[PDB]
């Protein structure tokens, strides 16, 4: 046999250091222990190895959170920033965020337009399952919505608009009259007392003093709603400038951030650009399905975030690749779900 | 019925016979060739005349631009303006071949910066913490040296000290589109799409404008000369505005996000774009708005039901500039 | 009509529950609920008894392995072999949960080198120049020494020499499938998928098995004991008949690839399968077959027309291990 | 302003190397000249700058592969292997792949089977347009069958059944009177040489001593095809070993290597075990669209090989995140089409 080809693959190779642990999957022989299954994706391998390291890294931030000490909500010893896109709170998603909002698990939230308002038209008609191959052209011809493989009825809107007219309405007589400067934040936790229903996202919030921020909050049916009720009662400004400086000093003066994004786009970044101004986020989980090849922002990996000073230097970062449809339900059933009697 | 074909390099290296052969090859070479032909189909509908009663109806708008026969909204993300896409997007823009533009902050910012310093080739691996040390930034496989935001703050502190003073002495009331034209016509610089767009009279929106180092800015000014408003309400109104009074639209989408969703969704106040193409990596299956494929958009009427929209799925670096190459470009005498 | 709605966790952590609920949350989290409902049908159809008629038809086979209502087909990409989900595979087939294995080359060969040697977690940023210098070899963010396949040779080469003398002076006609059950007697070891697939007459084919470290060895061994044939078109006929004479099939494939349509078209050859999970990452825009949807398939006619395939967009290593809680380990006590 | 905020945010930078590359991209201002469009990829980012970098790694192996000096092929001063997925040959690059092959610019040929089968049956009866989302059960109702986008009538493969038969008749002859001992390789070249017809890749693969391998030549038409047949006329045996020996000598007895592989799968890791046999490719070119995350071997990054020493550690690999469709006529446009001189 050639020489040189027996030396290129039977090459001999160094002992790895004695810490180094084995790839072993959970065996079913044991039964079916479903703390023991999942613990048992840290050494299972690639996504569910990063599955694992997240699991660390939230357990990690709630146990700084826990540790002993424009705003009025209460410092802690870490706040937790958790960011979401749109289409989570159409999912089944939005009653995970809702139970970590209810009970005060996270500090500051971020989602794009569509995140707030499905919130609030869930509390008065639901969404439905499909699939993802419907045609556009009967759904249109039926009145009926796609999401991904979700439906929501073009009635949902217009339950949604007569709902919300009369608060534009007060929201523009107390511009005028009482001298309050709307900003996304404040409109969101107006809408969630106005909601009053303890299925919401929003209204938990409120309650909780948990800022919302979304920049971009005409992007949306809310801004359709906005649109129209301009010509019927003229006069609503919505300010982004005083938001920006509240997010901003949401992590300059905290004592240790966290962010835990679902998603990439505007809620990645906006998030991880508040934290660069306190030189960095202690602590970051990202769980989206966005790839680095095509330079976006979205599928930047959090080395990249290290680049510009988003992510402490120091820190230990994770991203797992996956649909969080999937994976955020799991996450929070081993962190947050495990500390619930701690938060009380 | 049309069979499979690619080119046949015996004939010698004809580009232009290359690039027509897309449409015969499969997969996205061919939404290639459909995206070019639904593009050339918006452009000749853009140069016919508008007719007595048409001319009526649009000009509704009290917009300064001239009004065609097909308004064109062109959306891009961040990223493309830090990539050499920003050329493509200057030329359409000082040519006046799109009506309405749409990105976000990063991709207003970056451009202007690129008048003051450039961005550099590097590679996706570069290790973070090393590159922190040094100062550099991190964009893909590009990179931004740190200094080039030193020189964007001596730049841009002047100009929002101005701003402020005329929202609080002339009445001004700001708006991303209007704060858009104003840096615009400060950079003074035929290489900035921003430059070209303000002298143009094509707006340009980003309601999420504060997501970018223009905040980092006005954060940091609002500590020294405090007050400025910025208000996205005006802007939705503008936006929808050139929908409505369309006699025609087609919207030529690259990427996905807060772009690609506030296009749509302006088109949705008509009943739908006429034409549409897209050019985005996303894919559908965990339900976003970016990978929807546009037969979503169908189900909304962002896109009318008989249009026939395309989608390539591509890094758009790859493909913008040969779409525009075999489009745009072959009609620049129809455009001066 | 099903309404959207997650777990609440204010019911505490009820992780059967919470499964449960992923029907309902939306996205790839209904796939994966549909993908249990498929599963348990292929189960509980598999433990139907055979009427008279139907188990005359089936035993044309002289497959010793007994018959069942549904032959469930398992396939799986290499590198699932190297990860943890190796341990989830052998389950299956130490309890003759299925009835067919496909997998390529390192499917086969890493379940063996991990009875000699263990693979080691690492991390997918790791450069190659400072592994290969130190005999690391990288598969993903897991980390095998190269001293794994030192072991590998010595084991295997003397089983070589004893084929080759079968072959030669007994007639044996050697194929991947009679190669792999003889590997799986050899190793001798109950951690091993193979070890329990030839004890339970479960056959595997891997019509490419020369492409890994098993077939180094054979070229390598070429050159001392010259000789030994592996021919794959008695394995394509093993394999069809596993379909042809099958009441009823059921496919579930982890990944793509070779073991993806190698099953399907098995299948092809019975006017389809009845029951069809796909758990895989690749998507469907550059025409490949790993990418294809199910209903490409349909229109082969390797998936009935009748059937309702389910595809999870999904990394196995993830979802494989929630999938076989749900479904073959509530129902162990059946299979033994 | 927060200090620390500032100094986080404004932080001092180290100036570049001088050869330092500038972004920028092609200025439509100068007219339209294709050539110095695709030149303008390479300063443009993202994937247009590694197509400009995979330009260069190809015409480097063809300047090497012009240098002056159990098979009958010559040996050029570089080796090229070209390995392509089934899919490819479906589509019109299947034209592109014909060129090279036509004038010996590759060496080695890699492909799985319906890459085989579908070029002979391109010269029967051609492959058409469609859609990706037309439905399976309408197709299959009128016999047509869908890859990807393209549409194939069943007609196509009962015109290959009668092309088909009688050649594997006489192979079986051949294998019990004359000795002949069937391998996917040789197979391949006596299936170019009967289809004989210069717009089949395989015809042109064997009049210039050009092998194909294919280890699973089972998985695909031909497969079902020898299926039926064994029952007719039994006998036929298909080797594999052989093959692995054939090609493995095509790297260890090389002066130098390239590869240039389209699409991941067996393709992508037959040829680069070929070369780890002789400690590693000189260049190397993957165009692909699978990613990283999963652990594939389809989807892993040029530098998992260099772990492997299946790619020197000296080498500059590429990889375009592509459909190869879009790019590779645009890669053969600016490398190998512009050298057709030297090759003939
Ligand atoms: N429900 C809707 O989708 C909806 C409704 C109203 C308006 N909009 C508007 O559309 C715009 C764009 O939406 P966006 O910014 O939220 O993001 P998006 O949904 O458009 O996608 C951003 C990226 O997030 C990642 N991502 C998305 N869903 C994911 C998931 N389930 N798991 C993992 N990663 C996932 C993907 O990589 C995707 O490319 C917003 O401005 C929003 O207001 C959308
Ligand atoms: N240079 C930057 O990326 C940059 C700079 C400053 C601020 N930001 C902020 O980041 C936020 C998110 O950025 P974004 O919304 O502009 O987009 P993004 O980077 O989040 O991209 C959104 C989606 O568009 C698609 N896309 C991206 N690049 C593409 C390409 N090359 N070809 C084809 N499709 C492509 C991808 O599917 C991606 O998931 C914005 O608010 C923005 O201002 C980014
Ligand atoms: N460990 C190894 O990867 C290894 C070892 C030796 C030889 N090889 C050889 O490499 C060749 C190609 O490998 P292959 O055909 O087994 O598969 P592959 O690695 O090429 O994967 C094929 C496709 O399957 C899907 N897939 C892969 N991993 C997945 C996961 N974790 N979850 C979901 N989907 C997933 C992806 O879409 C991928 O593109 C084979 O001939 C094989 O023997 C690989
Ligand atoms: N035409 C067909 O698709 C066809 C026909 C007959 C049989 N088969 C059999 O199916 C099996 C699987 O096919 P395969 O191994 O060729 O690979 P594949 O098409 O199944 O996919 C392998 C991987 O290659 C990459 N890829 C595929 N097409 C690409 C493209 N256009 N551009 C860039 N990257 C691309 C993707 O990452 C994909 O996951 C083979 O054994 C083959 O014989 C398929």
């Amino acid at each position: 046999a050639p020489a040189g080809a027996l030396a290129a693959v039977l090459k001999h190779s160094s002992t790895l250091p004695p810490e180094s642990t084995q790839v072993r999957g959970y065996d079913f022989n044991r039964g079916v222990n479903y703390r023991a299954l999942l613990e048992a994706f840290g050494t299972t391998g690639f996504q569910a190895t990063n599955f694992g390291r997240a699991v660390q890294q939230v357990n990690a931030m709630i146990e700084k959170k826990l540790e002993p000490l424009q705003s009025r909500r209460p410092l802690t010893s870490c706040t937790i920033f958790l960011g979401y896109t749109s289409n989570l709170i159409s999912s089944g998603i939005r009653e995970t965020i809702r139970y970590l909002v209810q009970h005060n698990m996270v500090d500051v939230l971020v989602t794009t337009a569509g995140g707030v308002e499905e919130d609030l038209i869930k509390c008065l008609a639901p969404t439905y399952l499909g699939e993802f191959s419907l045609r556009g052209k009967e759904l249109r011809e039926n009145g009926i919505n796609r999401i991904g493989n979700l439906l929501v009825p073009n009635e949902n809107y217009c339950k949604f608009e007569d709902w919300l007219m009369p608060i534009l309405d007060q929201m523009v007589m107390e511009q005028n009259t009482e001298g309050v400067k709307w900003t996304p934040s404040k409109m969101i936790a107006r809408l969630g007392k106005e909601i009053n229903n303890p299925e919401s996202v929003y209204y938990w919030a409120q309650k909780n003093h948990i800022p919302v921020f979304s920049p971009a909050l005409t992007d949306g049916s809310l801004g359709d709603m906005i649109f129209f009720h301009s010509y019927k009662n003229p006069g609503l400004v919505l300010d982004i400038v005083e938001d920006l400086r509240l997010i901003n000093t949401q992590a300059i003066f905290a004592k240790c951030t966290g962010m835990i994004i679902l998603g990439g786009g505007v809620v990645k970044h906006h998030i991880a650009n508040a934290n660069l101004m306190r030189n960095g986020a202690d602590y970051a989980v990202y769980i989206n399905t966005a790839q680095e090849f095509d330079g976006s922002d979205s599928g930047a990996r959090p080395d990249e975030a290290v680049s510009w000073g988003x992510i402490r230097v120091d820190a230990q970062p994770v991203k797992v690749y996956a649909d969080a449809s999937l994976v955020f339900p799991l996450l929070v059933a081993e962190t947050f779900a495990q500390k619930m009697d701690a938060f009380m």
